[PDB]
């Protein structure tokens, strides 16, 4: 798939908004995660014990972490579609060393669009909300070929 410069735009100029506060967009994305799909959670040695929000948004290793995802998925969305090298290192260890299945990344694809919804509802309307699945569908497709040239495919 292709974007066009219209609809990336559409995509840079929310996440201009969400890089006023990385960190607090990165608690709200991963928190909205781990509660609509617990499942998520075990994934993480590092996090697995968290068993209310109030914990979870008391972590300070939680919010850390959300900020080198929101950081590492900003600089995919930067690249408007040339993110070959990008991808490579982050493909190669959720697949083999994380074993991240894709419908995870559906999942959170959910949460970083309920909560741009959430908080920036004037730049956030239906053409944006297009804009930005149209964006994290290429991010899943792309993701998905590199897992199984990986050997992965899960
Ligand atoms: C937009 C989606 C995603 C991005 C950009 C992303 C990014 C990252 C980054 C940059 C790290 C650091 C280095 C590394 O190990 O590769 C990481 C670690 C990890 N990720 Fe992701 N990730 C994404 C989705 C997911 C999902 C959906 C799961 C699980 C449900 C997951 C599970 C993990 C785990 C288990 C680690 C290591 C945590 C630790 O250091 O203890 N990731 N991710």
């Amino acid at each position: 798939m292709v974007l066009s410069e219209g609809e990336w735009q559409l995509v840079l100029h929310v996440w201009a908004k969400v890089e006023a506060d990385v960190a607090g967009h990165g608690q709200d994305i991963l928190i909205r995660l781990f509660k609509s799909h617990p499942e998520t959670l075990e994934k993480f040695d590092r996090f697995k014990h968290l068993k209310t929000e109030a914990e979870m948004k008391a972590s300070e290793d939680l919010k850390k972490h959300g900020v080198t995802v929101l950081t590492a998925l900003g600089a995919i969305l930067k690249k408007k579609g040339h993110h070959e090298a990008e991808l490579k290192p982050l493909a190669q260890s959720h697949a083999t060393k994380h074993k991240i299945p894709i419908k995870y990344l559906e999942f959170i694809s959910e949460a970083i669009i309920h909560v741009l919804h959430s908080r920036h509802p004037g730049n956030f309307g239906a053409d944006a909300q297009g804009a930005m699945n149209k964006a994290l569908e290429l991010f899943r497709k792309d993701i998905a070929a590199k897992y199984k040239e990986l050997g992965y495919q899960g």
